[PDB]
């Protein structure tokens, strides 16, 4: 298992990302918590080779799959980059995923550095 | 708008480039569909003055921004030349971008000439 404070730092960072609200009170992470299934949106799985959602990221913290904050960052960047790949530039989901990459990076800097 | 057959030729050429697989079954265009964002890879935007990806190229065909196959070629060459500028010689991304320039040129010759 990971050291307790590393798991605590990962949960604090991911909770900051998931709970973040924009100035209109909207929780930007909402659509990213659970991917649509292969039955609901088969086109997503045709285009995205490594799907991931925040439910999977929290599971990977619980199961100690990430060995560092760098490992955690790689999956959060993947989730957002996948959203940017599937969606059109300027769409709400595409733009929300860019904001969440900034929220992750600043939360990591506050909580760990 | 462009004449329908010109848009058809551009989509046929770009679909050949995007769908191309090497002999190991790998779709070489994968990494080039959507650039990493400025938050994910700020160094790319510091070094590359005119970033472009295949999502942008398909948008420019849809919006009739390219007025000829020469205009289309210039952006595909830019994408690959940018990949060669950012990456080290001999890296997979650098070498894949050289192969895609050949795939574009041969697809243009088949489909249009
Ligand atoms: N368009 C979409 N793009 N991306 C996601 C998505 C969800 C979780 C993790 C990563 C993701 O990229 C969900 C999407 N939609 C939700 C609303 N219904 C249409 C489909
Ligand atoms: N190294 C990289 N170089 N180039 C691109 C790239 C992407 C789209 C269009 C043009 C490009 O040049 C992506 C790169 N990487 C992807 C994997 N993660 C590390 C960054
Ligand atoms: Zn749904
Ligand atoms: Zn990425």
């Amino acid at each position: 298992p990971n050291p307790p404070k590393l798991t605590k730092q990962m949960n604090a960072i991911i909770d900051t990302v998931i709970n973040y609200k924009d100035s209109s009170g909207r929780q930007l992470s909402e659509v990213f918590i659970q991917l649509p299934s292969r039955k609901e949106l088969p086109e997503y799985y045709e285009l995205i080779r490594k799907p991931v959602d925040f439910k999977k990221i929290k599971e990977r913290i619980r199961n100690h799959k990430y060995r560092s904050l760098g490992d955690l960052e790689k999956d959060v960047m993947l989730l957002c980059h996948n959203a940017q790949t599937f969606n059109l530039e300027g769409s709400q989901i595409y733009e929300d995923s860019i904001v969440l990459q900034s929220v992750f990076k600043s939360a990591r800097q506050k909580i760990a550095k």
